[PDB]
């Protein structure tokens, strides 16, 4: 009901912020076409983007199945797949940033802040995707209500997490000036804001499941 909705808002949330990140790509590689240095460098942290986009997409279906559908816990198992594989993709993001970085002047050190935050993210995914396999051990009817809980105060912690990584974004966008990479950088900002809602959403449904 309210859980197959919440579910599905997330996933339509993540494939938003995949194509987000496609677009954030398509500037790097302009920004990488010349005119100024590290050509390389930048065309890496494009590729790695891509590969984020792909993950991103494949939790999404992950999740819908979820809504979707004795196999809930097959399904939660899939999805505790797809988020260490999505913490992979994020530390190698962050290992091409800092890569970047290191070409930079006064801006090497918000770059490195942004990666150590997407290490950060990865590490708390991984640490989501065990409580996940815990939790699909229980039958769904046998979970405690605290469980449940847990479970929501951490997606809600997860949520403000990417708001914040959303509001470094836009500070970086404002001190750019790239040919459309502010513009990338902006809506990548407001899409990360729109999947913490959705996030925040989600916590809601499960705080609601565990009244039950």
């Amino acid at each position: 009901s309210h859980m197959m909705g919440s579910l599905e808002e997330l996933a339509q949330s993540l494939e938003e912020l995949a194509k987000s990140l496609k677009k954030l790509a398509w500037s790097l590689k302009k920004l990488a076409q010349g005119a100024q240095p590290l050509e390389m460098s930048l065309e890496e942290l494009a590729q790695s983007l891509e590969e984020l986009a792909k993950s991103l997409k494949k939790l999404a279906w992950s999740l819908k199945k979820l809504a979707q559908t004795k196999k809930q816990g097959d399904s939660l198992e899939e999805l505790a797949q797809s988020l260490e594989e999505l913490a992979k993709s994020l530390k190698k993001l962050a290992w091409s940033l800092k890569k970047l970085a290191q070409q930079y002047g006064d801006k090497r050190t918000s770059l490195e802040e942004l990666a150590q935050s997407l290490e950060e993210l990865a590490k708390s995914l991984k640490k989501l995707a065990w409580s996940l396999k815990k939790l699909a051990q229980v039958a769904p009817t046998q979970r405690h209500r605290y469980s449940l809980e847990e479970l929501a105060q951490s997606l809600e912690e997860l949520a403000k997490s990417l708001k914040k990584l959303a509001w470094s974004l836009k500070k970086l966008a404002q001190g750019t000036n790239d040919s459309d990479l502010k513009s990338s950088l902006e809506e990548l900002a407001q899409s990360l804001e729109e999947l913490a809602k959705s996030l925040k959403k989600l916590a809601w449904s499960l705080k609601k499941l565990a009244q039950g």
